[PDB]
């Protein structure tokens, strides 16, 4: 499958070098997984989707999503146009508020809350979660990772906007989850990256045009963003039969592309995320 002239990050990741504008990916699709989306979940109504979205908790009263940044990356996991995973289903939770932040009580809560769901869904091919998200470091936030992850639930964690060692950070610091950074297209490190030797990955985060709140569509700027473009790969992949949920995050930086970043300092990694798809 083909899809063209698309955002720059699945271009990005379809392809072994930058200046390509075609998303190529299986037929499959990331059909039949479960990703979560742990952020102000989703706007489910939005066209993109096809109803292959759905707001299954919330610690806050809407469901409805209110700041979109939520929306916008279960857009880059899985809507059709501007998704990784084109068909996947989306669960999102709601943990954060609508200017952006929220307790970490009620983050963990909805760490612990995947980790139940997971049983009462159907995910033969496996749960992925994403944690748009993260503050000062936590060990009870990191432990809702790593515990989330023992459960066979593959955590994707962002690095962070503050151009620091990521290690100061949770829920990215933790040693078994996917810590991700931020690739612009033209293969630079973004300077809002978070790195450090704990990462293991660089997505597409620097200009990443997905869904929005209120039925249209943006481009934005985040790791965040580049969060997603990991989650929906692993999304696609244990759809496509490669890995279990504890198993990817290293066989999405086993079969990366080595050496392809510039502005990598040193102890962090120089891989870029790659769907290896033989077309």
């Amino acid at each position: 499958a083909a899809q063209t002239n698309a955002p720059w990050g699945l271009a990005r990741i379809s392809s072994t070098s930058p200046g390509t504008s075609t998303y190529y990916y299986d037929e499959s699709a990331g059909q039949g997984s479960c990703v979560y989306v742990i952020d102000t979940g989703i706007e489910a109504s939005h066209p993109e989707f096809e109803g292959r979205a759905q707001m299954v908790k919330t610690y806050y009263y809407s469901s409805r999503d209110g700041n979109g940044h939520g929306t916008h990356c279960a857009g880059t996991v899985g809507s059709r146009t501007y998704g990784v995973a084109k068909k996947t289903q989306l669960f999102g939770v709601k943990v954060l508020d609508d200017n952006g932040s929220g307790q970490y009580s009620t983050i963990i809560a909805g760490m612990d809350f995947v980790a139940s769901d997971k049983n009462n869904r159907n995910c033969p091919k496996g749960v992925v979660a994403s944690l748009s998200l993260g503050g000062g470091y936590s060990s009870s936030v990191n432990s809702a990772a790593a515990r989330l992850q023992s459960s066979g639930v593959m955590v994707a964690v962002a690095a962070g906007n503050n151009n620091a060692d990521a290690r100061n950070y949770s829920p990215a610091s933790e040693p078994s989850v996917c810590t991700v950074g931020a690739s612009d297209r033209y293969d630079r490190r973004s300077s809002f990256s978070n790195y450090g030797s704990v990462l293991d990955i660089f997505g597409p985060g620097t200009s990443i045009l997905s869904t929005w709140i209120g039925g249209s569509t943006r481009s934005i700027s985040g790791t965040s963003m580049a969060t997603p473009h990991v989650a929906g790969l692993a999304a696609y992949l244990m759809t496509l039969g490669k890995t279990t949920a504890a198993s990817a995050c290293r066989y999405i930086a086993d079969t990366a592309n080595k050496g392809d970043l510039s502005n990598i300092p040193f102890g962090t990694v120089n891989l870029l995320a790659y769907n290896n798809y033989q077309a």
